[PDB]
């Protein structure tokens, strides 16, 4: 259970919301407890600091409209590289399985 | 380059890796290097810091022949709760693809 692994599960789905387009802190937190049927509440305070990390780091931008965020150019060369990693992640983890099988 | 989602991706291969039994470090870089047709070398530093933080807190343990690992009860358990998670984030990404798309069909008309 631990706190680094539920950190990299939550940046997982930050990272498929950004994906999407534009978006603004109450409104990711909307649609991810929608989409986990309530189960999973991302608290606003600690939206706001990955953010602000994220945009320190030219991973994101934002703009006024609420402050809208996006991926910036590094940040969207960063995901894609994010995804297509856990994509050669899914296709060692179904090798390694036929090869035990 | 996302670093830290790098570990993630590692760890989520090892706890897959000790799943289907026991080994050792460079048996593991070896099975994940033939798993992948070669494309994927773990970095044994990595590795490494993932087992001795799951050594300390005993969802591994080892033993001698070179190092081998296992995964003890407690380890199985936290693996089931890991997968768990992980299967849970796989749905909820979907739920999000779905009801996006549906805003679209609806905003088109």
């Amino acid at each position: 259970i631990p706190k680094e692994m539920l950190r990299a599960q939550t940046n997982f789905i930050l990272r498929n919301v950004l994906k999407q387009g534009d978006n603004y802190v109450y409104g990711i937190i909307k649609q991810v407890k929608e989409a986990s049927n309530g189960e999973m509440e991302l608290n606003e305070a600690t939206l706001y600091t990955i953010f602000k990390r994220l945009e320190k780091d030219g991973i994101i931008s934002s703009y006024w409209g609420r402050k809208y965020y996006r991926l910036t150019e590094i940040g969207h060369e960063n995901n894609r590289l994010a995804f297509e990693g856990w994509s050669r992640v899914d296709k060692i983890i179904e090798n390694l399985e036929a090869n035990k099988k």
